[PDB]
């Protein structure tokens, strides 16, 4: 499946994209403002996430570090990233179908739209400015809007036992985002897409 990732932000992004014990594609690469890479993933990946890093250096064998989403230091990620990160998230080829949603569970740094470039289903969007907007607590001092497991690190939160339910901080995220998940449990915003579709992640959508 083809992944065209597009910067709209007027800032650099590092995009990254994996499955959390492996790389997707190259696993990361820079985007400066308006670039657009193509990605492809295999079918059948299950778990895949993409995700912007910002505030990213490396040096010249890729390694180094960034203020959000950073993925082990490396430019090309094998690993998921370093919270806060606005989470593109998909599972491919499962039963015959895909699925795809947004989840701030892992906080939100970057704007992002989540879009099939193919017919059969709607696109995701999480655009509102969660950063400007985030509540004191969460603001991460390395930039981005934390999630509360991130920062507070309880059951409830981290919904560590399968119990929890929405909480102050998960009902933010959700009032900002209604189309993202806010915390583990919540109602399911995933959308259904045939098999073997393929997709545009936007950051920045709106600006």
């Amino acid at each position: 499946a083809t992944f065209e990732i597009v910067n709209r932000c007027s800032y650099t992004v590092w995009a990254a994209a994996s499955k959390g014990d492996a790389a997707l594609d190259a696993g990361g690469r820079q985007l400066n403002s308006g670039e657009s890479w193509t990605i492809n993933v295999e079918p059948g990946t299950n778990g895949g996430k993409i995700w912007a890093r910002t505030d990213c250096y490396f040096d010249d064998s890729g390694s180094g570090i960034c203020k959000t989403g950073d993925c082990g230091g490396l430019l090309r990620c094998k690993r998921f990233g370093r919270p806060p990160t606005t989470l593109a998230e998909f599972s491919l080829n499962q039963y015959g179908k895909d699925y795809i949603d947004i989840s701030n569970i892992k906080g939100f740094n970057v704007p992002m739209d989540f879009s099939p470039t193919t017919r059969g289903c709607r696109g995701v969007r999480c655009a509102a400015d969660i950063v400007g907007q985030c509540p004191a607590a969460l603001k991460a001092p390395g930039g981005g809007c934390n999630d509360a497991c991130t920062v507070f690190q309880t059951s409830e939160y981290c919904c560590t036992t399968g119990k929890c339910g929405p909480t102050e901080y998960s009902r933010f995220f959700k009032r900002l985002c209604p189309d993202a998940f806010s915390y583990v449990l919540d109602k399911p915003t995933t959308v259904t897409c045939p098999g073997s579709s393929n997709y545009r992640v936007t950051f920045c959508p709106t600006a």
